[PDB]
């Protein structure tokens, strides 16, 4: 079998991507953040405390005719912009672009944090990191792919993101019409339950690439690509005026600046972020301080190749025996 469903910015600044998802029977269709940095597929519920919903779409188990409560079981997260939720679970049929799982277990939420309620826009979450992450207790669950995985034609989803456009999630075959040259593929290491990986380098603009190794891990549920403040310095000091600003939390830089682009390695070979997907816009609204795409991960404790660096490029997440990610320029 196969999946193949669009995804689609949440706002003018790529700030997150929500793909159409089926849950139960009848189908209820919730826009899902698919993260490949995390492990639970949450959503907003009926059980979710009313003061904390505003605008989502809800997953109401008792309509769907398929749902199972999962006696007992609970689940809660944080993730590492300091958001959290929690509540109980049910098993249901979940569909993506085609592909159906049965019995995937659907964490309901009764309660989400601030950052939730405030974003109308994101029904739930879909990890798509290693089942291993997990937080339902006190039996982990599978992820969607992981459950799906033996039935695809191959064992392997790809993330296809657009800048400032929509893009694609396709599981079990990669689209070969969707990339330019050739896939490079780089080890994983699963070892913290990530996709995480080692970036050959870096450059800066049209400056000379400097070859060092940056661990870090694929993200499509983070949004901004985090590195280390080496390599962060260095490109915003080829930006007139950019400075971090303890204030703001970041890098900013003034909206009248022409950004360079930044090429991360990949094995041999070279993705290229063109210079507007590192820009963010205005600090606040009407403000001429605008806020970068590049910042430090110092205190993060890992090297995030978030959406930024991942709608640069056509990503293979290979979930084969020994998992490994492949990254082509599209």
């Amino acid at each position: 079998s196969t999946g193949s469903a669009t995804t689609t910015p949440i706002d003018s600044l790529d700030d997150a991507y929500i793909t159409p998802v089926q849950i139960g029977t009848p189908a209820q269709t919730l826009n899902l953040d698919f993260d490949t940095g995390s492990s639970d597929l949450w959503v907003f519920s009926s059980e979710t405390t009313a003061s904390e919903v505003d605008g989502q779409t809800i997953y109401t188990p008792s309509k769907s005719t398929t749902a199972k409560l999962l006696s007992g079981a609970t689940w809660s997260i944080s993730y590492g912009d300091g958001s959290s939720s929690s509540g109980d679970v049910y098993t249901d049929t979940v569909s993506v672009g085609g592909l159906t799982v049965t019995g995937q277990a659907v964490e309901s939420a009764k309660k989400v944090s601030s950052s939730f309620t405030e974003d109308s826009t994101i029904d739930g979450l879909l990890g798509l990191a290693f089942s291993t992450l997990n937080t339902v207790s006190p039996t982990q669950q599978k992820t969607f792919f992981d459950n799906a995985k033996a039935s695809l034609d191959s064992p392997v989803f790809t993330a296809d993101l657009g800048y400032h456009a929509p893009g694609t999630y396709n599981f079990g075959f990669i689209d070969t019409t969707a990339y330019t040259g050739s896939i490079t593929y780089t080890a994983v290491s699963t070892k913290q339950g990530f996709w995480e990986w080692t970036s050959t380098g870096y450059a800066v603009g049209s400056g000379t690439f400097k070859s060092t190794s940056i661990d870090g891990i694929a993200d499509t549920g983070t949004t901004l690509l985090y590195l280390p403040a080496t390599v962060v310095s260095a490109y915003w000091a080829q930006v007139s005026g950019a400075k971090s600003s303890s204030s703001v939390g970041g890098y900013v830089f003034p909206c009248s600046a022409t950004l360079p682009s930044f090429t991360f390695g990949v094995g041999s070979a070279r993705i290229v972020i063109p210079g507007d997907y590192i820009d963010f816009g205005p600090i606040s609204t009407g403000s001429s301080s605008c806020f970068g795409g590049i910042q430090s991960s110092a205190g993060i404790g890992i090297n995030i190749f978030g959406d930024v660096a991942l709608k640069a490029a056509f990503v293979v997440f290979n979930g084969a025996t020994t998992p490994t990610l492949g990254f082509a320029s599209k």
